[PDB]
């Protein structure tokens, strides 16, 4: 038969906050990095 059908691999580490993966647990940290730094998403405030 056929089960899986990828050849990727394993992603464990799913950021929330926007729906990122990673296969590392650094990879991730420094991903949310972004989110945390709002530079991006932000209210109306100059
Ligand atoms: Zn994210």
């Amino acid at each position: 038969g056929s089960s899986g059908s990828s050849g990727s691999g394993e992603r464990p580490y799913g950021c929330n906050e926007c729906g990122k993966n990673f296969g590392r647990h650094s990879h991730l940290i420094e991903h949310l990095k972004r989110h945390f730094r709002e530079k991006s998403s932000g209210p109306s405030s100059g």
